[PDB]
């Protein structure tokens, strides 16, 4: 079995506010099959199967764990962020997929949902949906965890981003 390791780093954001309120991050959650190191692939709409003689380092919802507190670390904007506080970040995924959606070539698919909650009144301040889906360019495995590290860079851009600027409106008020 070949091992894939995307490697995520995320560039900070200048327009990101410097925040001094701490964050929870949350273990995502998620369908077993999604939470595992094995990937999927959805060669036609209706079905799912996994690619034969590859899996991941990580279980999926791990590389995600990883790559957003990671990027709250490496940010700069946040000198407090934590696995297991003023807020939590939990998040669903809900697909984590090789796509190929009526295509020749699939593209590598992350949809998840976010909340922030206020850990105090068990608040939801805000939630929100991220889709994202960049194409493969071909169809062998490592392709297809080459546009994962990609569609793993941008949504937890989105993340981080919508994290600090949620928190920091609703921490103003």
């Amino acid at each position: 079995a070949t091992i894939y390791a995307p490697t995520v780093r995320v560039t900070p954001n200048p327009a990101w506010p410097q925040v001094s309120w701490q964050l929870l991050v949350a273990k995502p959650s998620a369908a077993r099959i999604i939470d595992s190191p094995r990937i999927n692939v959805r060669p036609t709409p209706g079905e799912l199967q996994v690619y034969h003689g590859a899996g991941w380092a990580q279980p999926a919802t791990d590389m995600l764990e990883d790559s957003v507190v990671r990027a709250f670390e490496d940010s700069g904007k946040i000198a407090a962020v934590a696995r297991i506080s003023d807020y939590k970040l939990a998040i669903d995924v809900r697909r984590f997929e090789s796509d190929y959606a009526g295509q020749s070539l699939p593209a590598a698919t992350i949809e998840l949902n976010a909340k922030l909650l206020h850990s105090s009144d068990q608040r939801v301040v805000a939630s929100r949906t991220f889709t994202v889906a960049r194409p493969s360019s071909s169809t062998d495995t490592a392709a297809v965890a080459a546009a994962f590290e990609q569609a793993l860079t941008q949504v937890t851009t989105e993340l981080v981003g919508w994290t600090l600027i949620t928190g920091q409106q609703d921490s103003q008020t």
